[PDB]
């Protein structure tokens, strides 16, 4: 589809990692999202840190809302909701100046498309999808 950071590749790879490993049919918001929080070093993992939101908080509220487990393996896709997300991390890039999208990007698609599991999980963990923008923002 579009370019992406590194780091950002790191957090898509991250993302089905997470999918997988927690036995998955698919990469969902969630997924992304704890990509985002595991790649550690992007703009979305120290904005994730800073709001309180490190892998294990996450990944506890994660699998409270999938559970687990059944882990299978063929070859999983992303949730529509997850490609939206993506799609929308490039339109956050590319509206921060950029042409590829990094994590920042992935971040701010997920908290724009704000719906789905990486947001409720936001919200579970007294998040606010503004405050999470906010601090992605005030990051860059």
């Amino acid at each position: 589809f579009g370019r992406f950071t590194e780091r950002a590749q790191k957090v898509l790879a991250l993302a089905q990692e997470e999918a997988l490993r927690l036995g998955h049919n698919n990469i969902g918001t969630e997924h992304i999202l704890l990509g985002l929080v595991r790649e550690g070093e992007g703009i979305a993992a120290k904005a994730l840190q800073a709001l309180g939101l490190g892998s294990e908080k996450i990944q506890k509220e994660v699998e409270s809302l999938i559970g687990r487990g059944q882990e299978m393996s063929q070859t999983i896709h992303y949730t529509p909701r997850a490609k939206k997300v993506i799609e929308l991390s490039m339109d956050e890039a590319r509206k921060l100046g950029h042409s590829y999208v990094g994590t920042e990007h992935i971040l701010l698609g997920l908290i724009r498309e704000g719906e789905g599991v990486a947001a409720r999980v936001l919200n579970n963990l007294g998040v606010s999808l503004n405050k999470a923008r906010q601090q992605v923002l005030q990051l860059l």
